């Protein structure tokens, strides 16, 4: 059995194995970095069959939970948050913050959004790139996310550039194992701070409305709010921040689209559409153990063993999306849903505000900088580790 992650082919491509092993062997065994075992789990039915199979648990403390790194077996040991938990527990706890996501919600937020993506593209423009290119990761992919989740969550204006620094400092690969830790936890104090603040003077934010609606009931405690809100921070602000510097590569990787794009920005929710499937930036997040036998095409999950369901294999399944290593924002989607934000019931839970985000870049980007440039050969871009989820660490540009 092969060892699990797989690094990807190249820069901007998923592993190479999962082609093959769908295949193949598209149920089959890898071996995890303790030596434990695992079922990989290739096709867009069966990583749909396992987000929502009331047989398979997301807690981390039953044996079999297939860890993939030393790190998150230390992680294993901290009381959970929703994302880790099963029903009933998993919508007790998230329903407590799920208000501020929902469709509508979402919707409403739209102007607020813009607003944040048109005043950082404008404090871009007056920054100028006179004296050479600028990097789009620090001055837009990564303030954008990072600004609207702190926001949502109560941070106040002031505040955001230190905090989005400190929080790309938890996953920048230029950090030492202490500077992420101390970041971390320099998080963890702030929102500590925050909650008892809103504790006491409530705000119209998401700490306040943990606060007021589940602290003072005395459904959670106060560090219950610190993780849940964490939780919030963390889950997506890199990926968010990947995605958008994925897009504006792969525009410039295909410039018809791109001139299609600039041509009818009105075309931004489809390419987002694209770019969520073929970029999937967040792989390895669906993972169980089964709570009893299950099977899963030809082969038996036992009780006790893991369960990788690659959502990145299944948004390539040949047998759901046509030629689906074709980047097409003119796609013809089939009825089945493309698993970017996962499945089931703990399917992302800022899907609506990661499209929002990601249409609002889309669609203003090339509005406000018609001329926007990679501004080194696209075969030189700075691509994360290659045994990493996808992402872009820098990207320089003109404009
Ligand atoms: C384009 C950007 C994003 C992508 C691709 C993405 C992808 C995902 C994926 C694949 C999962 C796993 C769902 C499952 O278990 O089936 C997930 C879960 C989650 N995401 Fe995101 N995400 C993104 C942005 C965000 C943002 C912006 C936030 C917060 C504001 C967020 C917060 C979460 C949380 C809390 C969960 C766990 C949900 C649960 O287990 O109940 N995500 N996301």
């Amino acid at each position: 059995a092969p060892s699990f992650p797989f690094s990807r082919a190249s820069g901007p491509e998923p592993p190479a194995e999962f082609a093959k092993l769908r295949a193949t062997n598209p149920v089959s065994q890898v071996k995890l970095f303790d030596g434990s075992l695992a079922w990989l789990v290739t096709k867009h039915k069966d990583v749909c069959f396992v987000a929502t199979s009331e047989k398979l648990s997301k807690v981390r403390t039953r044996q079999g939970f297939p860890e993939l790194s030393a790190s998150g077996k230390q992680a294993a040991k901290a009381k959970p948050t929703f994302v880790d938990m099963d029903p009933p527990e998993h919508m007790h706890q998230r329903s407590m913050v799920e208000p501020t996501f929902t469709p509508e919600a979402v919707k409403n937020l739209q102007p607020y959004i813009q607003r944040t993506v048109d005043d950082l593209l404008e404090q871009m423009k007056q920054k100028g790139c006179a004296n050479g290119p600028v990097d789009l990761v620090k001055e837009f992919a990564l303030p954008v996310p990072s600004y609207i989740i702190y926001t949502l969550l109560g941070v106040p204006f002031n505040d955001l550039e230190y905090l989005t620094q400190q929080n790309a400092i938890r996953t920048n690969g230029s950090s030492t194992a202490r500077e992420a830790s101390a970041a971390n936890q320099e998080l963890l104090d702030y929102l500590a701070i925050l909650v008892e603040q809103r504790l006491v003077e409530p705000k119209d934010d998401i700490i306040s409305k943990l606060c007021t609606e589940q602290v003072k009931p005395g459904n959670i405690d106060k560090s219950d709010a610190v993780q849940i809100a964490f939780l919030l921070l963390v889950a997506g602000n890199a990926v968010m921040v990947n995605m958008i510097a994925l897009g504006v590569a792969t525009l410039a990787q295909h410039p018809d689209q791109l001139a299609q794009l600039k041509a009818n920005p009105s075309l931004a929710p489809q390419f987002v559409e694209e770019l969520c499937r073929y970029h999937t930036a967040s792989a390895l997040a669906i993972k169980r153990t089964a709570k009893e036998d299950v099977m899963i095409g030809d082969k038996l999950v036992r009780a006790n063993e893991g369960i990788i369901a690659s959502n990145q294999s299944a948004n390539r399944d040949e047998e759901v999306f046509e030629n689906p290593d074709e980047f097409n924002m003119n796609r013809k989607w089939p009825p089945q849903d493309p698993l970017g934000f996962g499945f089931g019931d703990h399917r992302c839970i800022a899907e609506h505000l990661a499209k929002a985000e990601l249409t609002t870049v889309f669609s203003t980007l090339y509005q406000k900088f018609p001329d926007l440039k990679v501004a080194v050969p696209l075969g030189k871009i700075n691509y994360t580790p290659l045994n990493r989820d996808v992402g872009i660490v820098d990207l320089p540009v003109i404009f």
